[PDB]
């Protein structure tokens, strides 16, 4: 599991955000289990959880998100 | 499982958000498991959750995601 | 399970976005297993999940995902 | 399962929305299993789930995605 | 689990955001497990989790992440 990432090197990347909630329930990222043997979980790479959730320019450049999620029996 | 990026290198990525809600629930990325012997889960990349969601210029440049997401018996 | 991405290198990508909720619940990326005995899943890329959701420019430049999600018995 | 993307290099991409809703549930990317001996998913590229969804411009550039989803026995 | 970044080197990367809300309950990243034998979690990269949440230019240069989430028997 091999990842690389090589990077050489008016308005820009501006955000103007309002929120107004009452009320909020987030949960991001979760993992629940209730009775059972096995979970695997890979949560890689970015996760932008809200009642108002932005993402901007989240990659500029080399990302590189490599993965393996296995069980071997 | 391998991941490479390579990266060689007026209003531009300007962004105007206004949300307004009574009452959120959000749940992101979630795994749930009742009772189940087994569950491999791979998230990769980039999840945006909200009530209002904005992904703007996710990725600009190289963005590699490899994901292997299995079991062998 | 390879993944390669190379990059080499007025109003332009601005974003506007109003919202009105009462209320919103909002699952995002969600797995879910009762009783199950496998469940592999593999999410990749970008996923938006909103009341009202945005994507603007997602992918400039190189994108690569690359998944296998298999079990082998 | 091999991805490779390569990139080489008034107004433009803009976007406006408004939304209003009363009520909202959205499921964005869901598996769900009760019961089930096996489930392999794979969900690739950009998912964009709304009670009000946009997509603008979601690749300019290399978008590459492999998918190899399954189970030998 | 290998994961290298090498980086080689008006308005830029500026944020307004503003939010009010009554209630407010976040989880983050969150791993439950009732009554479970084997739960294996990995998180990585960002993960921006709010009520309002913005992620801006997440990762400029750079970004690698390299997982392997696995169990053999």
């Amino acid at each position: 599991v091999v990842a690389a990432a090589e990077k050489t090197k008016t308005k820009e990347g501006v955000l103007y955000v309002g929120s107004k909630t009452k009320e909020g329930v987030v949960h991001g990222v979760a993992t629940v289990a209730e009775k059972t043997k096995e979970q695997v979980t890979n949560v890689g790479g970015a996760v932008v959880t809200g009642v108002t959730a932005v993402a901007q320019k989240t990659v500029e450049g080399a990302g590189s998100i490599a993965a393996a999620t296995g069980f071997v029996k």
